[PDB]
């Protein structure tokens, strides 16, 4: 079972762009992290709790820069189905 404890793990080098310009770039072990996410839930609906934990620790990063997540996937080289803001509901994302 996937627990929010260790989806923030991923996030910890993930916060560091998080709080940096739209200048900056994504770490590469950062971005590894997301592409882990697929092999660390074990059911379809299980993934996206994932995206709800970035949920609450993102209200919890100093200088967070909700438009820097947008380029995070982007430049991470990864596609996803919806968006990952805070204004984005992630609940309404299909499998």
């Amino acid at each position: 079972a996937l627990s929010c404890g260790t989806v923030s793990a991923d996030l910890a080098p993930c916060v560091t762009y998080l709080q940096a310009p739209n200048n900056a770039s994504p770490p590469p072990p950062c971005c590894a992290g997301v592409k882990k996410l697929l092999a660390a839930a074990t059911t379809t609906p299980d993934r996206q709790a994932a995206c709800n934990c970035l949920k609450s620790a993102a209200g919890s990063i100093p200088k967070l820069n909700t438009n820097n997540a947008a380029a995070l996937p982007g430049k991470c080289g990864v596609s996803i189905p919806y968006k990952i803001s805070t204004s984005t509901n992630c609940n309404t994302v299909r499998f």
